[PDB]
Formats: structure tokens, sequence, C-alpha cells
């Protein structure tokens, strides 16, 4: 299948996992566009993983099908810890780009989800 696949990216936190999840889980509730539209596909407040679908008008003009899953690892302990991000996709068609900048800026918005939290 030319359309299907994923991108993976692993990174690391400064914060324990256990609130980095339950936060981002949080916010998930925000759409991430004007038309945005989240959906919990699945979901684990122990491990710290969890599936979403995501759609909306703009994003919907390259991935019909979308998904973003989580999982979070503690590093040491109160150390930090790791975060991978995948976004299972099916592109309109072939010469759409795998999501690099969708997935570049998710990182972003994470390292940003991590400062906010480790100072408040």
């Amino acid at each position: 299948s030319t359309l299907k696949g994923a991108l993976s990216v692993k990174f690391d936190v400064k914060c324990p996992a256990d609130k980095f999840f339950s936060a981002f889980v949080e916010d998930t509730n925000r759409p991430f566009e004007k038309n945005g539209k989240t959906e919990i596909e699945a979901v684990d407040l122990v491990k710290k993983t969890m599936t979403i679908q995501m759609s909306g008008s703009e994003i919907q003009k390259y991935f019909k099908t979308l998904k973003g899953s989580i999982a979070v690892t503690p590093i040491g302990v109160g150390d930090g810890s790791h975060v991978v991000w995948t976004f299972h996709f099916e592109k309109v068609h072939k010469d759409i780009d795998d999501p690099h900048s969708i997935i570049d800026e998710s990182v972003k918005y994470f390292k940003k989800l991590d400062e906010a939290i480790l100072n408040f």
C-alpha cells in the first residue's frame, strides 16, 4: 500500500512520566486546529500509552487517516523520561510527504509541554 505508513520519533523529557502523560492526555481536549477533531482510541494511565485519532479540514488536506500514539517511559529516579511519538497515517495520494514537519513540530509541542510542567 503506497498510502499507509508511520513516522516515530523518540526523545527525552526532563520531568517524570507520570505527570507528563496525564498533562498531555488532558491537553488533548483542546483541538489542534480550528476544525480540529481528536478522539481517544486507546489509553492506559498506568503504562502511559495512548492512541488518538486527529482530523480537521486542515490536517485533512494531506492525511485522510492520521493517528498519533504516545508512549512515555521514566528514565531514572526523578531524572526525566523517554517519549516516543507516532502518526500511523494514510495519505490521500502517494505524492504527499511523510509527516516530517508535522512531527518535528509535535516534538516542539512536547519540549514546551515539559517546560510548562517543570516550572508550574
